[PDB]
């Protein structure tokens, strides 16, 4: 690299959120309306090098070997603004970043990007960031971004204000070690959909969304004792009824949408039968009609068989949780 060169590259992994985020306090800082607790993926994720040079005069993003357009540009260059406040200096960025996630499929690569680009810059600049810090750069760019600083479970706390809004890894004992998540592609519209004004208008206007209020830290609390007992069952029933209130809360928006299909209904079915048949697995969605399924390592295999009955191949995609956190790479 040259002289005065200075360069960072980090690999962060994608995460999907068991008790969801859903509603910020605070649009402009990214504070949540409460806790939320994900699991980070082995297979997907976002590799980010970014490297400040005194000759640029503005910061320019390549994604996937492509240029972006003035939209994305000018979101890239308002995030940057962040860093250099944070490093005190005033140097520009050429920003080189690579998504490996099946992002046509609907997977969301925003939780990896920002979290790779959050550590990129710390590399680069040398900020020695603590992961909360980390944590909260990233948070800045988009929530779920906090989360996947970490490995295996993970929870943001909500916090009040941008200092005290971030995450931490939670040790499971290795927990994660054993789970899986098998991601179901579900037909889906391919029209524009915003996950951030769709929680903005749920969280403004929904008549349920109170209900949804009164239940999240009662869930939370329960998840995490599952998770300190390893306990796959209670895990499983809680996240799954969480994330179901997730979207009852949309109905009830003014007005009404969802993001779920028919489809996403049949795929929900495969998974009680799969209960019933004996292969433990429970579901959650997102901002979107996919399927996610979370199971056992040892029972990952003949959860998909089942779902293969009725699916092409190419929409079962399995992965397996990652131990370790965001990585700095060459």
């Amino acid at each position: 690299t040259g002289s005065m060169v200075k360069s960072g590259k980090a690999r962060a992994h994608t995460n999907i959120a068991l008790i969801k985020y859903w509603g910020k306090a605070d649009e402009t800082y990214i504070i949540p309306m409460n806790n939320s607790l994900s699991v980070t993926l082995d297979r997907f994720y976002t590799e980010t090098k970014v490297t400040f040079d005194p000759d640029f005069t503005e910061d320019c993003l390549i994604l996937n070997g492509n240029e972006v357009n003035a939209k994305e540009k000018e979101k890239i260059q308002n995030y940057m603004n962040i860093v250099r406040d944070l490093a005190g200096n005033r140097l520009h960025a050429r920003i080189e970043s690579e998504n490996y996630v099946p992002t046509a499929a609907g997977l969301a690569s925003s939780a990896s990007a920002y979290a790779a680009l959050a550590a990129a810059c710390n590399e680069a600049l040398s900020l020695n960031l603590s992961d909360t810090d980390l944590s909260r750069l990233a948070r800045r760019g988009s929530g779920s971004a906090s989360r996947s600083i970490f490995g295996g479970f993970a929870e943001w706390e909500k916090g009040h204000d941008d200092l005290t809004s971030y995450a931490h890894g939670i040790n499971s004992n290795g927990w994660e070690k054993d789970l899986s998540m098998i991601f179901v592609v579900i037909n889906n519209q391919s029209k524009k959909v915003s996950a951030r004004s769709g929680m903005s208008l749920t969280r403004d206007t929904s008549r349920f969304y109170q209900y949804w209020l009164d239940h999240v830290d009662e869930d939370l609390n329960e998840a995490k004792e599952a998770v300190k007992n390893q306990d796959f069952q209670r895990l499983g029933e809680v996240i799954e009824a969480n994330g179901l209130r997730m979207h009852a809360t949309n109905l009830g928006a003014q007005p009404p949408f969802t993001y779920l299909v028919q489809e996403s209904y049949d795929a929900m079915a495969i998974v009680e039968q799969c209960r019933k048949a004996n292969l433990p697995c429970y579901f959650t969605m997102d901002a979107g009609p996919n399927v996610k399924v979370l199971v056992e390592k040892k029972n990952k295999q003949a959860v998909m068989e089942q779902f293969l009955k009725v699916f092409d191949e190419s929409k079962i995609i399995a992965s397996d949780i990652i131990s370790s956190g965001v990585e700095i790479i060459k």
